């Protein structure tokens, strides 16, 4: 079964990057980091991120795996003093699945897949679009700019802006708000909107076209852009799980206490 | 196909009613308040919920629709001018079902089912309790209260504390605090808690053990509280559609514009 | 000159309160707690909260100290370790004064001094009131309930309902909103409400006139209300300060670390 | 006396410009947009910004009018059909001041003058720096941003961040937070913070010296970046008023009803 592992690039990690080689070299394991089946990450969610989007064209054929060698991550999950255990246990579990969050970009397509949540912004000016619910006008929002996430994003930039933490289990994205102008004339619904699965959500401008679209953590610049669409996607993120480690167990550690 | 209507009891609710009524004579319908199969509201919001709580016992059998004589409702979706329309249509549609809450409370036990949400605080003293999802101690509130709201429940009391709206076809339920403490000792999440189906949320006191506990309209006070126990119901409340009335519009008519 | 020490009650707070009476009877300190001129709370801030209403008929002739035998507190920001050194100095210090708010309640008047906050909720029924603000009605409210805030009191109640904090050298007063509704039709400012010296908030009641009204603490039940009238009082609470300890420094030991 | 006019630069604007002058020529004013004593700006609240930056050094000898040819703005607060009426009284009123914020900027200085607010953001990277408050470190903020905004600011961009509105009468200056990280390692007050006179918040970088710092509607990019201070400013800015309209009312007005 092949594996491959990233590393956060720092001397803790890329020591028990080589230590866990060194592990699965006593096994069977091939490294092999083109087509791997296997996915480690060694550093924290970040690095996780990248090792998502390195391999997102074979979600289908990789469980991923995270090991924070600094604090508790949502996605790195696994003590750096549990790697050789960890080590076995790969090498012969079951898989874990979350949904993920598709984002549609329109000129005069480009798609992306998002971890943890997509955000739009002005390139300078005022940020002014409609938004649009199943082909439905539902608000001109008027702000800073707009945050879609994904379930397990939802404790990221998501949690920072107000939104709710869902668990995900729930096959859906939540849509919030940054800093939206809201007077006797301007006005926004403000509270965050979680829509299900086959739900779209546009977002059509207004003057301005020219948008700073992210990405987790890529952000780039669009130019001359007619529609942002959002809706859930059909691909999912498996993880390989050896243990019981809750998603409400991993918020509590992440924000109450550990 | 029994029925039966209920009135706000203004002029304009009971002279609606009567109208109706006499328009179902027209038909073959049969008025029957006891073991009905379409109760219709008319009035608002909360005459809608009385009209559920009311035949609680046989949601199943029962498809429910809305008259608002006010303003637009969420549950009460229908014009008064449209009465006339409705009586027709309804003697002979399709059925939406939509999930609800269920709330145990245990002594030294007692179900409620809640359409909107149900409410937690404390009689008069300051309210502590622990939070345990699914047996696991997640946070020690400190504040004035907690609120679990259903899926179309949350325009109402669950928006007013910041929690997320969320289209009713996703099945889960969401918590959300009322004027919590967060000081360098005391700690909880903040953020609105978004819970699947199965999952179980456990209010467990501290020192006081005497709750003022509400669902929906219904506020009564409980002594000697052991346990305070939430879940998804497996029980759901039926309407009757006859035309397309998407959520997403009913939240814009209701909170941008109309 | 006069002292008097009032006790938390417990262990703790009962020794330390003897050592201390014990350390002044070296002194030439007189102890009188019918007029005296230094009053000192050994506990926490509710305790400090009962020593100031009980002496607020004379409060330009004292001079509160606080007592922390718990957690630091705002008012009470002595460590117990400290009080022989604190016996010493305050035996032969300056002044600092802290604003304070009033409230006027009318029938068909009583007023109170609040030092942390005065609440408004509804006993029972839903709480409608009109803001008047210096005889200009500036909204119609509909929620839970309304919290006035003097500047000190801002990091007690007014912190948990998204107020802000405010140096106590301002003389003003916050009111901040418990759980409104907002709708397309019901509308408040949700912003926390910032108001100068000799400017009068007045709520004034829509259907219901019976209130649940609080002073700190206090928590009273007023019937047949006519109107509740908010004003920066003219009378201040004067501290005895030994050191330095800034109202930031206060705010950063009590919610960021320490 | 002399005086000028800004127009927004639309059709209405100009010629409303065209119509006062043509009016103050009648009486013995004398048009000078070098030295000024008058200066009326026709638009809205931006032209009106934009005519207080083209004279901040000579804000002691001006005294502000705005006209809104638009909605209701908070600096513009004349009806365009009210110009007449406004020419004659101007030309023989009493002064109305308002504080403003200073903002210093240093490298390895630039002082700035805001009538709303001022901003910092990252250039690009993630924005970390500590928070010192009169020498004291306060709190290390993580997340996208700073606003310190003044009394009368605080209705613009300080409103959209969750920021308490205060009255212009208070000599004071707010600071709100902008997506802030909270977990269990990284902890920021998250309240609002409204500092008096004299004090002084600092803000220092920790990783990145590049900040994206604005001032009202000016944004401009600054490098090697040592510290950004923050004070209530001694000078202020005078409005000349003919009538009374409140804060509260111009409050209510832009925000509740009109
Ligand atoms: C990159 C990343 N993702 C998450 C996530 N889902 N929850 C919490 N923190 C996250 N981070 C790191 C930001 Cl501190
Ligand atoms: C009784 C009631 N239920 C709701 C609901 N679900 N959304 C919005 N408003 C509601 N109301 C009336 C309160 Cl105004
Ligand atoms: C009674 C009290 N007053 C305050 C205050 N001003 N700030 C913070 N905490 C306070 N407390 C105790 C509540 Cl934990
Ligand atoms: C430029 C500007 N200043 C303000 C202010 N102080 N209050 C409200 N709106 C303002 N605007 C225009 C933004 Cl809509």
């Amino acid at each position: 079964m092949k594996y491959m592992i990233t590393s956060k690039g720092d001397e803790k990690s890329d020591l028990l990057r080589l230590n866990m080689i060194a592990g699965f070299g006593e096994y069977d394991m091939e490294y092999d980091d083109v087509e791997p089946e296997i996915v480690i990450s060694i550093g924290g969610d970040g690095t996780f991120l990248s090792a998502f989007h390195q391999y997102e064209e074979r979600l289908d054929e990789i469980a991923f795996i995270g090991i924070h060698t600094g604090h508790l991550g949502f996605y790195a999950d696994w003590r750096p003093a549990e790697a050789d255990k960890l080590v076995k246990l790969l090498a012969k579990y079951q898989k874990v699945s979350y949904p993920l969050l598709k984002t549609t970009v329109k000129y005069g397509e480009a798609t992306y897949l998002a971890l943890n949540e997509s955000t739009v912004k002005s390139s300078g000016g005022p940020f002014v679009v409609d938004v649009v619910i199943n082909d439905i006008h539902f608000e001109r929002f008027r702000g800073d700019g707009l945050c879609m996430s994904t379930p397990s994003g939802t404790t990221a930039y998501n949690k920072s802006l107000g939104g709710a933490l869902m668990h995900p289990s729930i096959e859906a994205m939540q849509l919030t708000e940054m800093a939206s102008i809201n007077n006797r004339v301007y006005r926004t619904i403000g509270s965050p909107l979680v829509f299900p699965k086959h739900h779209v959500v546009s977002l059509q401008p207004v003057n301005d076209k020219d948008f700073q679209i992210s990405v987790d953590h890529l952000s780039i610049l669009h130019r001359d852009v007619q529609e942002i669409r959002y809706e859930v996607s059909a691909k999912k993120i498996h993880f390989a799980r050896f243990r019981s480690f809750p998603f409400w167990r991993r918020v509590h550690d992440s924000f109450i206490e550990d």
